[PDB]
């Protein structure tokens, strides 16, 4: 999957990033099974003050997590992952979990492209990574954390 | 629902992102009941010149609205809601319609998650609202212009 | 189309940025027959180290392509597309095709606006250009390269 995570400029240490990043792809490997270097999450840093809810201007205490995933998997499955990722993202954060907002949205495989290479169907990540040359294989699994 | 608006940087000064913000927060309240605090507006800024357009680099005043709503609404509903945001964002903005491109995505609510909390299916907002606990709603309410 | 592009702060220079964005949008146009002037590329940039996949912090060499699209296109033409994005991008920004993502959301046209206007469904796109003011048509022209 991709997360993108809009955050405010230095709301996040590169620490506090990292634990982020980490809370999310755990969350990801293990509700779906899908391994940690098949997971992005890219963080989108914005000036304080450039998130209004309401009208009204915030601080830098929001985060919004857009989590582009593939088709197949089931709403209850979803949800899961959504309420692990609201929770595992507050603590990593240091975050009150009525600042985070989390929103899924579902592509084809077909047109998902990850390392250069189009994804399989969901639950099929065995096999796919496997038919896979060396040097993929390889690179792929220097992103393990 | 959550506006991504990408701008130019420096293009609005806190008062005209402000007034868009409103502008577009005052769309979705008036056309689909949803509570003005349940609407956040994220501003994305890049620096000028990061657009381009069949190939041409841009200056400093495009503006791309991303939309990220609920599934369950009409298509009438949502092009009433598309025009209304050119329109109140063009006056609010004091940028002709031409430079404006508004795109709407849809999910389940039952994928979407506000204040730490999953979104009802739309319609009854009100009990869902009514429903958080007490703290929940002090905290939401105070997000209303 | 609207092709958001995050890429790390300075790993493409004014030049390349003019040739990622010439690849997608010329790969764009041969695919689909949609003009030029039709197809926005928004470049997002951020300080390196914002990306983690796996959770490992990422150097400066990460792109991914989110494209934003209409329905009505068949899955084996998206694939195409997703291909040539990918082989062409590779050769614009000299970047190894292991490092490039990209994914294909679609919208209906009719919650698609562009330069003021809704889009005509994904073949139509020749007579609703006629169909405009000449006005809105010169503003479209000089978009093209």
């Amino acid at each position: 999957p991709v997360y993108m995570v809009y955050v405010s400029q230095d709301r996040l240490t590169p620490s506090a990033k990292h634990a982020v990043a980490k809370a999310i792809t755990d969350a990801h490997r293990g509700l779906t099974g899908t391994q940690h270097f098949l997971a992005q999450v890219n963080f989108q840093e914005q000036p304080a003050g450039n998130v209004f809810l309401g009208g009204v201007q915030q601080g830098g205490d929001t985060i919004f997590v857009h989590g582009l995933h593939r088709e197949g998997r089931s709403a209850d499955l979803k949800g899961q992952l959504a309420q692990r990722i609201v929770d595992d993202v507050s603590v990593a954060a240091e975050i009150d979990r009525k600042h985070i907002w989390v929103y899924f949205g579902e592509m084809p495989a077909q047109q998902m492209v990850q390392y250069g290479r189009f994804l399989p169907q969901p639950g099929h990540e065995g096999e796919w990574f496997d038919n896979l040359s060396s040097d993929e294989r390889a690179f792929m699994e220097t992103n393990v954390d």
